[PDB]
This record gives C-alpha cells, sequence and structure tokens, in this order.
C-alpha cells in the first residue's frame, strides 16, 4: 500500500534493529511496508579516532554533535531521499507529539529523523537543515534514538496493511470468566452489540473524565457521548 | 553508588538490546548501575504453538495479553525483586510521564515494567498485579517495550556515576565559528562566565515563551529569571 520511507541519521543504528527485527512493525519493514535506513555520522568522520562530539562555546560542562560528520550524514541522506523528504529532529524543545501530530507526520511519504546525542547539536543546523522539531514528551533522555523510535512506530500504525478516537480506551476483559474474585461484566458476555459498544463507550467517557479531564475540554461530544458522560458521572456519583 | 533494579515483563525481550549494550546506558548497564532483567510471558506457556494472546469477552477487532502466561511471568517477576519493588503498567490510560514524575520514579530502587501488546491486559490484572499506570505521551504505539525503555532510560540518567530546571534548553554552538554565513554569539566566545550564564538563561527563557508559554505559568520564576524574561520580551518586541 502506501509505502513510507524513513531515513534516520544517529551514532547507534543498531538501536533500530529493535523496531525492524521484532512485531508488527518488524513485520512491516520485512514486508517492505516501511523501510528504515541509517547513517551513522561516525563514518563520516575524517580524523583517525573518528571523533564525533565537539566543546561547546562558552564553556559548558556537557558536550556537542560535531558539526562535520552530523552535516555530511544529513546531506548524504536527503540526497538518497530525494525530494519531498521532510528533516525531523528530536529534541525537549521541539513540538509536543499527540496523536494528532502521528496523523500529521504520516502523511508523508518521506522523512529523516535526525537523533542528537550530548548535549543535543548546533542551533545553525537547526535553522539550515531541519524543517520540524518534535518531542515525545516533556522529558530528558540520552539520546534521539528511542524518540525516533517511538515516532516510527507510531506512524507505522498507520501504514495500510501494517495492522489488520480522543478518548482514553475502555477496560478490557478476557479468560477467565474469574479472576482472583474479580468478574467480567455480564453485558460483554450477554451477546447485545449494541448494549456492548454503549458500555465500552461509557466506560472510555467515564475514565477519560476522572483520570484526564482536560481531554474532554477540548473534544465536541456527539449527543450519544454526552449522553453517556451524565449517565457515567451520575452512576459514580452513586 | 544508587543501583537500580529494572525487572521487566515483555514478548521481545530482544528490543531492551537497544539501552543495555548501547551508549550511556549500556555502560551503566555494563558498570552494574543499572540491572535489567527480562521475563517472556511465553517462556510460561504449556499449550503446543505457546499461545500469548487471547480474544477479548464482547467481541471486538482486537486481542489482548493471554492472562495465565502474564500473570505467570509478573509473579515470577516479584519473586526475584523480592519486597519494595514497584510494579508500573505501559499504557496511555497511565499517568502523563514528565521530568518531575521521571524524579519520583528514580526514587525506586527496584522496578517491574509490564510491556504490553495487542490492545493492552485485563483490566483484573491491572487492580491485582499493577501498582502505577504510566504514560509516555499521548499517543498509542505497537507495545509497551519502547515506552518502557523510554522510562528506563530516563531514571537511569539520575544514577550516581552514569552521567559525568523547568525551562526549554538554551541554544548551543561549537565549531566552526561560522556555519553557511551564520556566526556564533560573541558573547559567548568572549570569555565572560557570568554574562555568557546570564545570556544562556534568558535564551531559555525567550525559548520557553516562544514555543511553550504554558510551561511558563507552572513556575515560580526567581527575580533574576523575572528580569531577563522582560528583558528577551522587549527585545522580541524590538
Ligand atoms: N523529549 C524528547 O523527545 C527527547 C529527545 C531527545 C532526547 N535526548 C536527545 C537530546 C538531548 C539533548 C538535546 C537534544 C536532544 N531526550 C528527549
Ligand atoms: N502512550 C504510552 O505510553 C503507550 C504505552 C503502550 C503503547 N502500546 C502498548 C499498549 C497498547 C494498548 C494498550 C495498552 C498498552 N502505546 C503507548
Amino acid at each position: 500500500g502506501s509505502h513510507m520511507w524513513i531515513g534516520v541519521i544517529s551514532l547507534f543504528p543498531e538501536m533500530f534493529k529493535a523496531i525492524t527485527e521484532f512485531g508488527v512493525t518488524g513485520r512491516a519493514v520485512k514486508h517492505n511496508l516501511l523501510k528504515v535506513e541509517c547513517w551513522n555520522p561516525r563514518d563520516f568522520t575524517f580524523d583517525k579516532h573518528k571523533t564525533v562530539d565537539d566543546r561547546p562555546y562558552g564553556g559548558g560542562p556537557g558536550m556537542l554533535m560535531m558539526v562535520q560528520p552530523l552535516r555530511d550524514a544529513i546531506h548524504t541522506a536527503k540526497a538518497a531521499a530525494g525530494e519531498g523528504a521532510k528533516v525531523i529532529y528530536l529534541s525537549p524543545q521541539g513540538r509536543k507529539l499527540d496523536q494528532g501530530g502521528v496523523t500529521e507526520l504520516a502523511q508523508n511519504q518521506k522523512l529523516i529523523l535526525v537523533c542528537g546525542r550530548y548535549e543535543g547539536i548546533d542551533e545553525r543546523l537547526i535553522q539550515t537543515e531541519i524543517d520540524e522539531e518534535w518531542s515525545i514528551g516533556d522529558y530528558v533522555l540520552t539520546g534521539g534514538e528511542l524518540p525516533a523510535m517511538t515516532l516510527i512506530d507510531a506512524v507505522a500504525r498507520f501504514i495500510p496493511g501494517v495492522l489488520g478516537d480522543g478518548l482514553l480506551d475502555c477496560p478490557h476483559y478476557t479468560r477467565p470468566e474469574v479472576l482472583e474474585g474479580l468478574t467480567v461484566p455480564p453485558v460483554l458476555m450477554s451477546g447485545h452489540h449494541e448494549e456492548i459498544r454503549k458500555w465500552r463507550l461509557k466506560q472510555s467517557l467515564q475514565r477519560t473524565w476522572l483520570r484526564r479531564p482536560e481531554l474532554l475540554e477540548g473534544l465536541a461530544l456527539t449527543d450519544e457521548q454526552r449522553k453517556l458522560l451524565k449517565e457515567a458521572q451520575a452512576e459514580h456519583n452513586s
């Protein structure tokens, strides 16, 4: 179906074996539904020790990505990608990634993900080589590899043939019928496909209201959703 | 220093090689600063085909984690962990993970991370086996492996000997002095350690104000921070 090519710039290309060789994403890669090609900036070095880090101007305790190997790696990825590729840099300063943001990034046929290590990359590289800056959350990691793999995994779920709403997911139950005294909701085993659908939607509205109330504020609930929410709030208030 | 043991329940334990064999986290594991031990629920199956998924009550297109292999795997991890271990389940319905949440989870000496596949796990398992439910962001992934690895990587940065603020990070510059016409801020190459510190803090306040304004609202800025923010806002308004 809709093929998706993702170019990756990273000092540890082996980390991406976690998604290219396992689970649903590994199957999407095997079936040529998703192509992940990695470029290591270490291969673009020229000194004897293959230096990929550099000291930052102004002092500072930390280090940065060395510009020349990183910049050359990026240009190589752009050449292989051709035109249309959107270059993305993963950093806490980037745009917060939500499901709506995942759908947007999934609209791209070609993507280039720059994985930064140490204290990040040079600011001038962002202005000249990076199109969009993204963040998977307000937390700091040792590298942009995991956020990159998170992005790739997220957008992969939208590729046609990979698999087979605004609210939190309803509770799910499977065998056995009774687990440590706790029983499965009888409505789920009633066969009433309409009552079951209404139940699941109702529980989704309740869990969203109790756990993530701010998510409901940015939603325009349907007449059915407004009903089930009012019922859930009434039942919660005994 | 402060040792940290993290037990992991996952159908793909090989994915965690991405953090246990590479970069800073891989070094922390090698130096016995961080221990990651994986249990595969597939090893706790008894049928010929090692079934680990089960059909959900009420119909539904998707599948769930089979309770018996998962439950047995969890109990085994608790036995090896001993007392004090906090069991965590990664799911979008969980508490949103921020840097403040990372610090909290880093206070635990022992952790058990349950990685859910398919449409998740049985709700009754969460009530009986899970202590805290967490989310790395408002997006859906093919599994809880990447969120688990994200958590492990995040809390690893707080382990003493692994390495060596509320605001977004300031711009960083390294060699060369001029890159495609763009120059390094002269203040950074002035040597003025006080002016440089004030500059970096000022840029952090400006980037936070322009990109993530909601982050500033939940902050009690110091007198110096209030000054530099007012100056940045004045300079931004020409
Ligand atoms: N929150 C995220 O998406 C994220 C991305 C990367 C990361 N570490 C890489 C990095 C470190 C410092 C500066 C720039 C990038 N941590 C978290
Ligand atoms: N947002 C997260 O932290 C997250 C965690 C897990 C995940 N996929 C695993 C899963 C799928 C369905 C139900 C429960 C867990 N996706 C995202």
